[PDB]
DNA sequence: GCGCGTACGTGCGTTTAAGCGGTGCTAGAGCTGTCTACGACCAATTGAGCGGCCTCGGCACCGGATTCTCAGGCCTGGCTCGCGA
């Protein structure tokens, strides 16, 4: 499973009313067994990426340190 | 600046021993007298140490290598990014 798939996943599946944040999806995929220490750069590079692409809509904070949800337009303006 | 979680504040019923009081004791502080050992005072003597002079080597300095560390470029290795099936 890819690092945006993952959190794309995590993102979905987390509830939370204002958004899931950089130390909530590292606790999410920490939980998914992944290293969440040795591929930090990965984690941030995915989680931009995804918020470049539209897939994530930042919500709270600047950059990889805020917190992001599910666009769930997006997904069908491709 | 943001997020987390745990460690500290706040309150309440229980227990616990501080504090007050009283009493009794007797150890030791405190004062007093005797006198004896001990240190101040003072003269005489001499040798210990202070001052100057001399030397010579421990060390400061410089030249010269030898090994160490910091820094950095390049290669290898794997993992990710991405587009289609």
């Amino acid at each position: 499973p890819s690092v945006s798939e993952l959190i794309v996943q995590a993102a979905s599946s987390s509830k939370e009313r204002g958004g899931v944040s950089l130390a909530a999806l590292k606790k999410a995929l920490a939980a998914a067994g992944y290293d969440v220490e040795k591929n930090n750069s990965r984690i941030k590079l995915g989680i931009k990426s995804l918020v470049s692409k539209g897939t994530l809509v930042q919500t709270k904070g600047t950059g990889a340190s805020g917190s992001f949800k599910l666009n769930k337009k997006a997904s069908s303006v491709e």
